[PDB]
DNA sequence: CCGACTCGCATCAGC
DNA sequence: GCTGATGCGA
DNA sequence: GTCGG
């Protein structure tokens, strides 16, 4: 629904989620608050009481109490307090830098490094990832309009094919489900020569080529199967330059590729539903494989998968195109 | 009451 | 130096 | 923090 409904409550819960994760280092509380925020965000009524909210799965006694306080007073004492806490707010802020997690942010604030300006002045204390995250701090917080993702995909698919026309590349994520904007670009790559039983240059040569045509600008991490870096669309030579964007590229064995594409296309919710359903039909699906479950629950060998549809067929599901994988 | 809620890569801690 | 743990991000 | 075995 629109924010007008329960945006005050869901903003409250997301803020609380962030402090749990970045300050208290309580990742399961972070996810509990996020779960609560999402179920409330989908609730098609403006909530009148904590009790009403507690009926929703993921909202318990304490969040119901917080909702009561927020509805009565328009705020939450504990969040007002942590918001003005110099240490906690600074730790929370610093984690917006890619590469600065809760542990680094706490360490920085402990020694008086609290702002982007402070980080800019203490580059020797930043690792390579963190330096890149700082350099592109604002760019990395911008969304990517679908039209730019299409231009991005144009470049990726062209250059991949140029390196070896037998590569298979798929841009996944919400983009593949048809989303009007994305947060980053997630590219899944395979090659008929790379199987689970099989070159440690297949990923490198694609990354190199994207660097050679000046699409990839920076590297956060790169190994034999996963690249995580930065890219930028070329600008009209005249026009404003495009923001730098996060791009990941994963090399996946061919016999696990479509399980990978299915998983990294999502949704998260659709993934959970499909996995639930697979179990009930006697299969276990993870990001790599689909395997049959015996009558005592013992997993068999992975089943051949040569399309996304193969996975749907095994669990006797109607194939659904990515646009209908919302749930 | 009390435990649950994945992995590749970079880097650190320990040997 | 090498091995395993940790932090991080997704 | 919430759920549930």
């Amino acid at each position: 629904p629109q924010e007008t409904l329960n945006g005050g409550i869901t903003d409250m819960l997301t803020e609380l989620a962030n402090f749990e994760k970045n300050v208290s280092q309580a990742i399961h509380k972070y996810n509990a608050y996020r779960k609560a925020a999402s179920v409330i965000a989908k609730y098609p009524h403006k909530i009148k009481s904590g009790a009403e909210a507690k009926k929703l799965p993921g909202v318990g006694t304490k969040i119901a109490e917080k909702i009561d306080e927020f509805l009565a007073t328009g705020k939450l004492r504990k969040l007002e307090k942590i918001r003005q806490d110099d240490t906690s707010s600074s730790i929370n802020f610093l984690t917006r830098v890619s590469g600065i997690g809760p542990s680094a942010a706490r360490k920085f604030v402990d020694e008086g490094i609290k702002t982007l300006e402070d980080l800019r002045k203490n580059e020797d204390k930043l690792n390579h990832h963190q330096r890149i995250g700082l350099k592109y701090f604002g760019d990395f917080e911008k969304r990517i309009p679908r039209e730019e993702m299409l231009q991005m995909q144009d470049i990726v698919l062209n250059e991949v094919k140029k390196v070896d026309s037998e590569y298979i590349a798929t841009v996944c994520g919400s983009f593949r489900r048809g989303a009007e904007s994305s947060g980053d670009m997630d590219v899944l790559l395979t090659h008929p020569s790379f199987t689970s039983e099989s070159q440690p240059k297949l990923l490198h040569q694609v990354v190199e080529q994207l660097q050679k045509v000046h699409f990839i600008t920076d590297t956060l991490s790169k190994g034999e199967t996963k690249f995580m870096g930065v890219c930028q669309l070329p600008s009209k030579n005249d026009e404003k330059e495009y923001p730098h964007r996060r791009i990941d590229i994963r090399l996946i064995p061919k016999d696990q590729y479509y399980c990978g594409v299915l998983y990294f296309t999502g949704s998260d919710i659709f993934n959970k539903n499909m996995r639930a359903h697979a179990l009930e039909k006697g299969f276990t699906i993870n990001e790599y494989t689909i395997r049959p479950l015996g009558v005592t629950g013992v997993a068999g060998e992975p089943l051949p998968v040569d399309s996304e549809k193969d996975i749907f067929d095994y669990i006797q599901w109607k194939y659904r195109e990515p646009k209908d994988r919302s749930e």
